[PDB]
């Protein structure tokens, strides 16, 4: 007798957890301000997440971003040949960049003055400089050191403790003098969006309109980027939450299912163990009150106006898909305020999340019911 | 004995409901005036639903539609900095557009003069103006307000209650004066179709020929849009309705199936419980008479001329696909009048829909039979 | 005992029906003269069915076909506004075309002088004229009437019974005068194929070489259309006929299968009930004799030369696919005459079809056997 | 007892037949000289089978091949109209071509002087001339006769027995005089491959390098066709043969499988019936001797050097795929000689095929064993 | 009882072998230095394996590589005709190349002076020269000999023992004199990458930056090749190793599973036979200490900081995928040192590989346990 009650309690808890997970998935409001963008050219790339003013942008990519890469002035026999003094036990390589707070220091050992060793140490630094070796032809090799993109990453190199390695790797970017040689010079990205000039370090421009991120593969002219509203994710989330509510109420009805029996007959095992439970009735009444919104500033106060209606017998909400789509498309802000609102007290999603959290909160009605049952 | 009769009644009701659903799906008549269109270029897009004169249109997209977007004249330190007086408790922002009946008013609070707050309020208005923030570079920000497409949506902005915010957001489009600056100027879409000039607000042109909707991604010249008649949807609907009628008559024959038995033997359960019933015979006779169309203006006076013939033993219709396709292709209006007609009195589909609805209507022969049986 | 005989007779009848159906599918000889075509450009489209001289055609599409479409000289307030006298009870619209035997007459009612009503009536005519409405802008509407393609479809319009509608819709194409206005003027399609000029009405040219149908989407110059022989359909049909014969012979062998048993044992049910039957032996002997052709003018007299040989024990044909492909590719007309010939007495497919039909014909040996068994 | 022995003999024979089939599939050596080609342009097409010198060919398609097609000088009313004398019972049409050994003769009947009849007869000739009918417009028709590609197929036509048909179809290509008229003039294909000029009749060039076949869809300039070595087919065949040998030895071990039993116990039915058989041991010893190649001129004497090693317990070969690929890629000729060689006495595949055919041939060890068993 | 213990030992050994295989698969460290490259043009092809400096390279393909191919000066009747003296029993063909250590010698027999025989012998030599036959037209043939790509493979040919074959095949590349003729002249590949000129023999350039391999299909200008860091392989390997450890711990817990039973009851079969085993506890403690690694120079001293945490009850690791991705993306060298390090003494993967190898090493704790059990 009590085992069936405990099993019903566990099933109800599992269903409530699933419904809470679905509602939490619905909670985030970035889906309502969802846009989709496209461009005429295949060079420019566009990505929009939220907060994008739907419209048309004439995006001109007047420039791309180049890193800085430097190379030695001397070719060598191979990689393993020594490029510095072997009598010196240790030495330091110092690289100064305007965009870093403190200079970069690399410690080099006694016999590790081979281009392979220098390259491995510098690539192990992992602070915006990367090393490579260039094989021009047979019996020729060069060392190449590269920065990241932007004029804030031009670099000035010096060596302390050694003199030959300082005769090799010393470069001064501020004075444009050094023992290395410049391969690739650093530049900034520059574009024009709807009459506003935008400058960036890299080629991933993110706040020309705040909310739209561009990618500059090639220089383009008068490329049209069109951004439109979108709610397919919004409607999919709405239907997912509706189906989760349907599953939850179906589980509640099954746990509260009662089968008519003849007088004097034995109790059927098909009967739900949650018949006449105060917690179930309280939770269902709270959710039903959540259905008819109060305190919202939206024009539509209920999804009955939106088009979602709950059948009494089945307990499953049925969606008027076309009318819901019309409501979402015509007035986005009204639906968003109805479901989200300020996010603290108003908004159907917000209030339902708060109510379900309170129901599942510690020392709540569920915890008290469990304590009473286990007592 | 009576339980079998009730089961047969329920099965007949379900079969008739399915047939009525299929017939109602068939009832929609725009499928006969179905066309399909295509263009030479991939810039112009075309969509045709109904009422399109099949032919060739030389469509020149001489212009596209631009919205209006405005921006402030001052750059600021960040978003959260205040842009208006803090001693003022509340204020009003008024936007006047020719295409709206009443002006747009936005209420701004005391400490909410930050570009984020203004942007959120204006995007919450949801009346054809959208707000965004532009990050030119580090320690630079702009506010951008955008309209919709068309010269009917140019806007004039003023502020009541505050003076700094009025020194910021006030624009006058009629006089081309203001405190903001124009980024994108509004224009109308203009195209030429078969020698007729068409002007629109947006870039979705819908009534150049009434029934064909164009989409203007790029300016195109002498693009050929060819529109041809189509009946694949029509023939698919015809086959679907015929197969639904086949299923209906198969269910009827099963419910009226009589198996030969030796005299004096018990009643077989395989025998349909609907044997010798007036309702079934009356409905079948009515449908059969509906097949023999009367009063239609079409040249073909019967659906048998089309090519679909009903087998006597099975009762399920078989379609001569080639002859039906020939009839549909050669004379579309004749077939449409034969099946649809004026939509009130004549037409095979219209007569059949009316008859089946009357059979399934409340207080009809089926409801009377149910009342008699349940009594 | 006799039940097994009847079952075997029915199985043989079904197998013979299937073989006859497959042979009838094989009978048609258009597959032997099968070609496949292609073009260099994607504007021109090509379709070849039969009787096409394989080769190369330099096809120049010097012109396309334009229909004729006319429009009114006056714009109106809307569709529902009346266009003619309301006191007149009925009136007639007459359209004369050179390509039609009798003029087109449309009857218009008393209060049905709205552009919607005229448009619906003319589209209901369904005689090569279609009606549409054009919305230039707000509070502007036009009526447009369109013909089909070709100079044989230019039309002359008049109205009898009414004077205002005659002031609206009257056009004279012969004199180029009227109350309507010309939008699209009619032209003929003109192309050049292998030095021969071809003229057509529409843009579907079908007899430049008799057997090849072109489609003219855009004007093209020196497009090369290459047409080659093809027998993949012929090969697949040959395989299908061979497999059908294999199935038929397997069914015959099963119905004539005899299982060795010890003397004095009972008759096995595995034994075919068609053992020692005159009709079955006669049919099999006829098929075996017609396997090798007599009276054919082809160099090869049997498919044993071609490569298809019947196994002794199983009786199912096995195909030497490589040798059959070689025979088909090297000599097409020889194999065609060998299978088809004149189509009356010679040709293996034709005379086999005749023999099988005579076997299955009414009052034939099969029907006589059925009558004798049922007697 | 003997039934199990016969079943084991049959299973061994089936396994040996399958292994022999796999070895015969492996036998052909064209897989070792396998190349793959590609081109820069999509006009030129390339196909390589064997014997192709891997490298780069600059192929210039300076010309394509045109057939010859002729047409009559008179247009007619239709096809069924007679084009020749009806009093003449029969007549001859003679076509002479330089590329044919004997002239082409067509016999025409009394009333068969219709363009349809002439066309059908000439298409029935099937000797490089094909007939077609051209419908210029209404009440106009032409007859067109076409050759194949190459200047060796220009044709000269005359008629014996009739005068009108000779006034119609007589053409002289040598003197460029006739009653027909030329539509398409015959030309030869000309291309340049790696500085060598190649001339052909058709547009399928096959021996510019002997082993590479080109296809000339359009005139191309400086198209680079690169041909590289390939062994994916070779390695796949090697794996297939190795797995076939694995299956064969697995079957042998199953038929020679022995299970240990306790003293005094009954013989296990899981034991193979081929335990201690002279034929099996002899065949396996011969195969293992073939594994250790002798007389080969290759640097490698065994696939153990290549990477394929035979496990003792399972008896199935295990392949070092990486090492086998290395061996195949580095030295193709060495592996080819090791497996194939001259194809008569040396080569592992050759010797294995000879040994297996000798084992499975009539009067062989298996046939002798079966004869002894039947004795 | 002991059979269950042996089965548990075998299961533990199999699970540990699988975990060792997975950890050895993870042991390879070049996955951490994984990059992905792309180009703007479709001609140039790019591949990257490891050690690639992420950035942008402007690659100009100023030249491609051509092999050398030579041909005879005389055309012949066919292939089988003899091209040399028949009285000479044997002769030698000598080819000298700068890029080979010793000259190439081909031995030719008495009657084997046919172009087919010479071609087959030279293609059988397989030392960078390949032979082909060219059919210019009917009754014309040429022999063509081709080298490989690069000026180091120009070849000089002479014949010893014969005078006619030496009159045919003798070429001198150094002096540009000979009896053959040059078809294709040899050249070197030349490109420019980020201001560094690169020269190669073939068209597969591999060390312009050491780590990026280019393929030069066509001459390209200012092609941008962008190379970015990548860790999808890294994260997939990490997750695969984590799941392998999870499965290993699940197997361990199954072999150490203990089920609570009533006192005096029989031992459950579900209880693992490895309960209270020193080897299992030692291995698990060692591996758990390996996660809590010491001596690593990485900023994160524990893998738990990355985001992968082991549940006590289940023993299977749960991965914080987002935090793992952030850790890998932000600091690649730190994670690499944490897992790999120098590869000898530090690095979690290195420590775990050493520990598991020692556990599974011969004469180890597992081998000693097996020896004790089998004793």
């Amino acid at each position: 007798a009590n085992s069936a009650k405990l099993t019903a309690y566990g099933t109800l808890k599992s269903a409530l957890e699933k419904f809470q997970t679905a509602n939490t998935a619905l909670n985030k409001a970035d889906l309502f301000k969802s846009t989709v963008a496209s461009s005429t050219t295949e060079d420019l790339k566009v990505s929009t997440t939220a907060g994008a003013c739907a419209g048309t942008y004439k995006i001109n990519v007047t420039q791309l971003a180049a890193a800085q890469s430097l190379a030695t002035k001397t070719t060598f026999a191979t990689t393993k040949e020594q490029l510095g003094d072997t009598s010196v036990t240790s030495r330091t390589i110092k690289i100064e960049q305007p965009g870093r707070k403190e200079p970069l220091e690399i410690k080099l050992d006694k016999g590790d003055t081979s281009m392979e060793a220098i390259r491995d140490a510098i690539n192990d630094a992992d602070s915006g400089i990367c090393a490579s070796i260039v094989k021009v032809k047979e019996n020729e090799f060069q060392l190449v050191l590269t920065a990241n993109s932007g004029t804030d990453n031009t670099m000035k190199i010096t060596v302390e403790g050694d003199t030959k390695l300082n005769d090799l790797l010393a470069y001064d970017s501020t004075t444009n003098t050094g023992n290395m040689q410049e391969l690739v010079k650093a530049e900034n990205a520059k574009l024009n969006v709807n009459g506003i000039d935008i400058e960036r370090q890299s080629n991933t421009v993110t706040d020309a309109p705040q909310g739209i991120t561009l990618t500059l593969t090639k220089k383009v002219t008068d490329a049209t980027v069109t951004v439109t509203k979108d709610d397919t994710k919004a409607k999919e989330a709405i239907k997912s939450w509706v189906d989760a509510y349907n599953s939850l109420v179906d589980t509640f009805s099954s746990l509260t299912k009662y089968t008519a029996v003849e007088p004097g007959e034995e109790a059927s095992d098909k009967n739900g163990a949650l018949l006449g439970d105060s917690v179930v009735r309280t939770i269902q009444t709270g959710i039903r009150a959540q259905f008819a919104n109060s305190g919202s500033n939206s024009a539509f106060k209920t999804m009955a106006e939106i088009g979602i209606t709950q059948d009494g017998t089945s307990g499953k909400l049925k969606i008027d898909d076309d009318k819901l789509t019309k409501v979402l498309k015509d007035n986005t802000a009204a639906a968003r305020e109805l479901l989200v609102g300020d996010g603290k007290e108003t908004g159907i999603t917000t209030k339902i999340a708060t109510e379900v959290k309170s129901y599942l909160a510690d020392d709540g009605i569920i915890d008290n019911a469990q304590d009473n049952v286990n007592a």
